[PDB]
């Protein structure tokens, strides 16, 4: 698939707001993911033991990882579809080391869209949400193709 420049502008316009607070957004997103789909928490051996949202909010480690996660995603969105190089090491570690099924990348895509919608209503109307969804679907499709080449397709 291919996004138009107008769709990329709607995606990078709301992403510029997310970047004003990367650690806060990283925390909200991971907590929304773990609450909504608790089975995903099991994949993080580092966080597995967190029982409540209050423990999640207070974990400095969790917040550090949320910044690592969003910084990598941001670098991929800013490529505007030319992300082949960025996608390689990410597809290799998530398929071979972490073992993250495509379904879980769909679940965190849902969490990203929920959080931007709650925090940035003015910059995340229907058209901006359709463009962000297209951008994350492109990301998932390309990662899924690489997972296949790597021998995982999960
Ligand atoms: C927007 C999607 C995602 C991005 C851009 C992302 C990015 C990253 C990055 C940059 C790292 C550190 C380097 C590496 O190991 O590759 C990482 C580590 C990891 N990711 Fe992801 N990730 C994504 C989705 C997920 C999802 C959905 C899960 C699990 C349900 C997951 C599980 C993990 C685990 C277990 C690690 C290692 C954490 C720790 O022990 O250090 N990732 N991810």
């Amino acid at each position: 698939m291919v996004l138009s420049e107008g769709e990329w502008q709607l995606v990078l316009h709301v992403w510029a707001k997310v970047e004003a607070d990367v650690a806060g957004h990283g925390q909200d997103i991971l907590i929304r993911l773990f609450k909504s789909h608790p089975e995903t928490l099991e994949k993080f051996d580092r966080f597995k033991h967190l029982k409540t949202e209050a423990e999640m909010k207070a974990s400095e480690d969790l917040k550090k990882h949320g910044v690592t996660l969003l910084t990598a995603l941001g670098a991929i969105l800013k490529k505007k579809g030319h992300h082949e190089a960025e996608l390689k090491p990410l597809a290799q570690s998530h398929a071979t080391k972490h073992k993250i099924p495509i379904k879980y990348l769909e679940f965190i895509s849902e969490a990203i869209i929920h959080v931007l919608h709650s925090r940035h209503p003015g910059n995340f109307g229907a058209d901006a949400q359709g463009a962000m969804n297209k951008a994350l679907e492109l990301f998932r499709k390309d990662i899924a193709a690489k997972y296949k080449e790597l021998g995982y397709q999960g």
